């Protein structure tokens, strides 16, 4: 039933998804494909934001809930035992985020670092 939408690419591999999206060269070119577990999908989007030798294809998970009937949401591929560990992770890896967490700020008034 997803098969009736232009963006649904069912079976295709990550690598050919990336090739197809790169070739378009259009900002916000995208495709939905299938993920490892059923009920889970993957959005893949072309972007020229982060010049780090442009461009990038971002991949997102679409998880489902345990509802009646069922709901869907965009989330990262990962869960963490701890918020600090989830933060730790995102200092070194962008993940589902635009930039990754380089610099904590404390907003207690009159406070400064080191």
């Amino acid at each position: 039933n997803l098969e009736t939408y232009e963006w649904y690419n069912k079976s295709i591999s990550r690598d050919k998804a990336e090739k197809l999206l790169l070739d378009t060269g259009k900002e916000g070119a995208f495709m939905v494909r299938d993920s490892r577990t059923p009920g889970t999908y993957t959005v893949s989007v072309f972007t020229k934001a982060i010049i780090s030798e442009n461009p990038c294809i971002k991949h997102y998970h679409i998880k489902e809930t345990n509802d009646s009937p069922k709901r869907y949401y965009v989330a990262e591929k990962y869960v963490f035992d701890s918020i600090p560990l989830l933060i730790q992770y995102h200092q070194y890896n962008g993940g589902g985020l635009v930039t990754r967490l380089r610099y904590p700020v404390c907003g207690s008034p009159g406070i400064h670092r080191d």
